[PDB]
């Protein structure tokens, strides 16, 4: 699924992510924009062998399993392919771990480089939430 910009916004605020870890909405929004281009089914491969997959481009290294990543950890107990899904539960669920485990939105590196520091409340102006 490609999520419209205020789609995805919507389901982010439902899922408890607007000011989670202090992060407002627009943050989440932005991360999403360069990390999938608001693609549910994105995926890349790092030069590691582990995968990035979804909206948020969640790594196989840490956070899921893929079966595919020798010596990984899945710290959010799910497949990879959840993160896949057009509905972004468990995308939200394990976005929720990530940004608990020290670094803050730091974890996503578009977020760091693209979004941090800018008017991110421009990724939620217009919508309806
Ligand atoms: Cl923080
Ligand atoms: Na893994």
């Amino acid at each position: 699924k490609v999520f419209g910009r205020c789609e995805l916004a919507a389901a982010m605020k439902r899922h408890g992510l607007d000011n989670y870890r202090g992060y407002s909405l627009g943050n989440w929004v932005c991360a999403a924009k360069f990390e999938s281009n608001f693609n549910t089914q994105a995926t890349n491969r790092n030069t590691d062998g582990s995968t990035d997959y979804g909206i948020l481009q969640i790594n196989s290294r840490w956070w899921c399993n893929d079966g595919r990543t020798p010596g990984s950890r899945n710290l959010c107990n799910i497949p990879c392919s959840a993160l896949l899904s057009s509905d972004i539960t468990a995308s939200v669920n394990c976005a929720k771990k990530i940004v608990s485990d020290g670094n803050g939105m730091n974890a996503w590196v578009a977020w760091r480089n693209r979004c941090k520091g800018t008017d991110v409340q421009a990724w939620i102006r217009g919508c309806r939430l």
